[PDB]
DNA sequence: GGTAAGCA
DNA sequence: TGCTTACC
């Protein structure tokens, strides 16, 4: 199977270069016949004679054309005549562009700005990650030597923990008496038994948690330093920073380099993402951490590093487990995309979309339409459309409720009225469907190019889960998951796809239909749930409705909610189609988007309220909890109003701990960008002010004080407590918090 | 990606 | 307001 590409200047040349992997060996495999491009729409077809003399230069040296061909192509659907320019080497075809667009013969051209790598891959139609093969996956971390004032690289590396099928193991050059660590005699040679690991080994994959940013070049500060070459890759060489988006990745050739972060702050969406708190909200068993105050102890002392190791080496552990589940995905996603993991893994779905359909637009003969420009870019930022509709909610307390939402709508509004650019306001077309207040008119003749793609994919995921049902072997059946689990993931990222500012085939006036159409099907539910079967349906967002019959008996209320659904379903068109998602004995709704119901078996989905919210206190979350439990279960709210007020005297007396007086907020500018300065913005300031590394997409806790005066200044940080204001934690969280529930009961501050 | 509730 | 985070 393939793993990765690039390409190799040899003697002013271009050669692309598969890193394959066939029946366990590892083959190099080198092509020199395949050509750059780009193509040149001209006015004058006559005029080609001219343009095919044009010549720029690079590095001293002069560029030309080496060749043309007529070729047709389409554009959005239309027949369109193209020429397509070869060129020698793709560092050419910047220098080429420029001068070819001046030409008053020529009115634009495509194409040019492909990495030449990524060409191979979808013009030879080849796919990453495919076949039946074993790749051998390698975690690894690291632990430093760090002190608060120490620039980055200073503090020798301790530790080096790797993690794989068999074993797990720590490498460290301090005497610790264990079966797992290895003793070594320096840092020197920490580094080069690690090296000698990677190549007993040979891993395909080398997996890590914030590898991109830490490990690696930690790694390369100290190997510098004791001038060791860090023989990582299958080349021989050393890992490469390589720049994809703003963030700067790594590369290790013939080897894919995992960073799990990447692909896990998209996944999921939990409260912090350092890699003991990822690993509980996965498999569910802990992981502590040992502070880097603490080890820094614990390697003067010497004595306390009976435990520094089992840190390290859970690390490993851990990351190796985390690797091997988010991998399939990751890798099923690179088969569909058709690019190699390593960027797949570090691509926004946006991206994921933009690769995919490029490819397949080569499939069908279709010309990709050109990034935006610099003022069309910001021309559509500064421009918008309404989104889904979100009805006030019935508020207070319900009995036996029902959920009903639409199975993909946003994709089945696509599929269905062929939403797409190069079908929007077509000239003489026979037969359309008009965009609910917008007006968009949607030609339906032939099926526009994404959506066709959509019917395919949601083909194919439909074919997936009744193979799935009827399969044996409970093998496939996972793999199947996979598959069927990737393909969701891209086919729901279309909607947003057409309204992001950088894509291709950005095309606001069909996300604004998707929603337009979104909000008639949701409405049309909506009064025909009410006026035809007498339900009241109590809240609404996007997707769909909760419903019931005030007062009604429980098998009542449901045998007519799946009635609602099969005799709604023959009135929608296409694919759009209603589902009974589930049944609620109460439900409390407090405001838009903020809301909690309670199933039959007593489990209670809080949405929206403070309890699944980072930037309140844990105290003010676990209080609001059982408030809201002490009314959905039953109505035993006077101990609700004692559990409550429980909390005020052990808040008062100093008798709650830590972490749960925790609050935490995400800085999302460099520090110097701010206007305004926040409780979590003055904390990190304070702390970059001592040589702190704080980036954008770093969420830290502060907690608050006993003191007197501004509340970012009294906000300490959170993860070293001073062994607290309770005016702020009772009157402007856990009052305010509980206050949301039992105001609608009449409750003043009581 | 738009809709929406909160804190000083 | 500036700001942050959740919802679909």
């Amino acid at each position: 199977m393939i793993l990765d590409v690039d390409y190799i200047t040899e003697e002013g040349k271009p050669v692309i270069r598969l890193f394959k992997k066939e029946n366990g060996k590892f083959k190099i495999e080198h092509d020199r016949t395949f050509r750059p491009y780009i193509y040149a729409l001209l006015r004058d077809d006559s005029k080609i004679e001219e343009v095919k003399k044009i010549t720029g230069e690079r590095h001293g040296k002069i560029v030309r054309i080496v060749d043309v061909e007529k070729v047709e192509k389409k554009f959005l659907g239309k027949p369109i005549t193209v020429w397509k320019l070869y060129l020698e080497h793709p560092q050419d075809q910047p220098t080429i562009r420029e001068k070819v667009r001046e030409h008053p013969a020529v009115v634009d051209i495509f194409e040019y700005d492909i990495p030449f790598a990524k060409r191979y891959l979808i013009d030879k139609g080849l796919i990453p990650m495919e076949g039946e093969e074993e790749l051998k996956i390698l975690a690894f971390a690291i632990a430093t030597l760090y002190h608060e004032g120490e620039e980055f690289g200073k503090g020798p590396i301790i530790m080096i923990s790797y993690a794989d099928e068999n074993e797990a193991k720590v490498i460290t050059w301090k005497n610790i008496d264990l079966p797992y660590v290895e003793v070594v005699s320096s840092e020197r040679e920490m580094i080069k038994r690690f090296l000698r690991i990677i190549r007993e080994k040979d891993p395909d994959i080398i997996v890590t948690y914030n590898g991109d940013s830490f490990d690696f070049p930690y790694l390369a500060k100290r190997a510098e330093k004791l001038g060791i070459k860090l023989t990582i890759g299958r080349d021989g060489s050393e890992p490469k920073m390589q720049r994809i988006g703003d963030m700067t990745a790594v590369e290790v050739k013939g080897r894919i380099h995992f960073d799990l972060y990447h692909v896990i702050t998209r996944t999921i969406n939990l409260p912090t993402y350092t890699l003991e708190a990822v690993y509980e909200a996965i498999f569910g068993k802990p992981k502590e951490k040992v502070y880097a105050d603490e080890i820094a102890k614990a390697w003067e002392s010497g004595e306390n590093l009976e435990r520094v190791a089992k840190y390290s080496m859970e690390d490993a552990k851990a990351t190796y487990e985390l690797g091997k589940e988010f991998l399939p995905m990751e890798i099923q996603l690179s088969r569909l995309i058709g690019q190699p993991l390593w960027d797949v893994s570090r691509s926004s779905t946006g991206n994921l979309v933009e690769w995919f359909l490029l490819r397949k637009a080569y499939e069908r003969n279709e010309v990709a339409p050109n990034k935006p420009s610099e003022e069309e870019y910001q021309r559509r930022l500064r421009e918008s459309y309404t989104g889904g509709f979100v009805k006030e909610p019935e508020k207070g307390l319900w009995d036996d409720i029902v959920y009903l939402d639409f199975i993909a709508l946003y994709p089945s509004i696509i599929i269905t009225h062929n939403v797409s650019p190069d079908t929007l306001n077509l000239e003489g077309c026979k037969n359309y469907d008009i965009a609910p207040q917008v007006g968009h008119k949607f030609c339906k003749d032939i099926p526009g190019f994404i959506p066709s793609l959509l019917g395919h994919l949601l083909e194919e995921r439909q074919k997936i889960k009744t193979k799935m049902k009827e399969t044996q072997d409970p093998i496939e059946k996972i793999l199947l998951d996979y598959r069927q689990k990737a393909i969701k993931l891209l086919a729901n990222s279309f909607y947003g796809y057409y309204g992001y500012a950088k894509a291709r085939w950005y095309c606001k006036e069909c996300a604004e239909s998707v929603t337009a159409w979104g909000r008639k099907y949701i409405e049309l539910v909506w009064k025909e749930l009410e006026e035809k079967f007498g339900f009241k349906v109590l809240y609404i967002d996007t997707d769909g409705l909760h419903a019931t019959i005030p007062g009604g008996e429980s098998e009542e209320i449901k045998k007519k909610a799946l009635e609602f659904v099969k005799y709604i379903n023959s009135k929608l068109p296409g694919l759009l189609e209603l589902e009974y998602e589930g049944f609620y004995k109460r439900g409390f709704f407090v405001t838009k988007k903020r809301y909690a119901v309670i199933d039959e078996e007593g489990k209670v989905i809080t949405r929206g309220l403070e309890i699944v919210r980072r930037d309140w206190s844990e105290i003010a979350k676990e209080t609001q909890a059982r408030v809201l439990e002490t009314i959905l279960k039953h109505g035993d709210v006077e101990e609700a109003v004692r559990i409550v007020k429980e909390v005020i005297q052990k808040l008062a007396n100093y008798e709650i701990p830590p972490e749960k007086l925790a609050i935490y907020e995400q800085i999302t500018r460099p520090l110097h960008e701010y206007k305004a300065i926040g409780p979590h913005v003055a904390v990190a300031k304070k702390l970059a002010a001592k040589g702190v590394k704080i980036k954008p997409g770093m969420v830290i806790g502060y907690i608050v004080l006993r003191g007197d005066g501004p509340i970012s200044n009294r906000a300490i940080l959170a993860e070293e407590y001073d062994p607290y204001d309770a005016e702020y934690y009772i009157e402007n969280q856990v009052l305010p918090a509980v206050l949301r529930i039992l105001e609608g009961f009449g409750y003043r501050k009581e």
